[PDB]
Order: C-alpha cells, then sequence, then structure tokens
C-alpha cells in the first residue's frame, strides 16, 4: 500500500488521483488518503505529488509512521475521491512546512 503523510495536509493538489488505476483516494477536508487495502501498489501517484507526500509503506520515514495507521483508519470514514480539483487556496505557502498533523481536520 502506498501512504499520503504529512506535507498532503493543508496542499491537497489532487494530481495523485489522476494516476489511480484503481481509484482508491479518500478524500477529508484538506488531506486524502489511500485506502491500503485497496492499493495495487503500482507506484504511479508518487511521481504525481507536487508536496512529495506519497510513500511506500515500506518507505514512510520513522518520524510518519503514525501515517500508515492514519490512513487505514481515514479511509474507512472519508468520501471517495476520484476527479482531481484545484489545490487548497494556500496551498504553497504550506508546502514544506514541518508538523502539519495538528492541522489535520476530521
Ligand atoms: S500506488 Fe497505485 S493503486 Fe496505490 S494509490 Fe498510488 S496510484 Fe493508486
Ligand atoms: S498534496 Fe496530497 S492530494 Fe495528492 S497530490 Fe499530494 S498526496
Amino acid at each position: 500500500a502506498f501512504v499520503v503523510t504529512d506535507n498532503c495536509i493543508k496542499c491537497k493538489y489532487t494530481d495523485c488521483v489522476e494516476v489511480c488505476p484503481v481509484d482508491c483516494f479518500y478524500e477529508g477536508p484538506n488531506f486524502l488518503v489511500i485506502h491500503p487495502d485497496e492499493c495495487i501498489d503500482c507506484a504511479l501517484c508518487a511521481p504525481e505529488c507536487p508536496a512529495q507526500a506519497i510513500f511506500s509503506e515500506d518507505e514512510v520515514p520513522e518520524d510518519m509512521q503514525e501515517f500508515i495507521q492514519l490512513n487505514a483508519e481515514l479511509a474507512e470514514v472519508w468520501p471517495n475521491i476520484t476527479e482531481k480539483k484545484d489545490p487548497l487556496p494556500d496551498a504553497e505557502d504550506w508546502d514544506g512546512v514541518k508538523g502539519k498533523l495538528q492541522h489535520l481536520e476530521r
């Protein structure tokens, strides 16, 4: 499974959903998650993220390990997103800020 981590929060470009063959991205107010049972690890979305927030599960940085289980839980409650849309409005002010998890909205 591929995992979305911290830098997506408050950027949410959605470029990643274009390339997904199985549509396994689920949408929250300011973050996207990948559903781990649905992902086929084709790895096509990781190059398409401008925030470089997507990682193969087995390459999630040590300090972002929490995001693996967060993707799994929030995927069960958020709605499927299958079309790109515009980035959040201030997305590049926040691209690259660290510690954005304290800003996640359910
Ligand atoms: S690795 Fe492939 S199947 Fe998984 S979210 Fe990315 S594009 Fe979709
Ligand atoms: S910022 Fe987030 S919405 Fe997709 S393009 Fe990157 S994982």
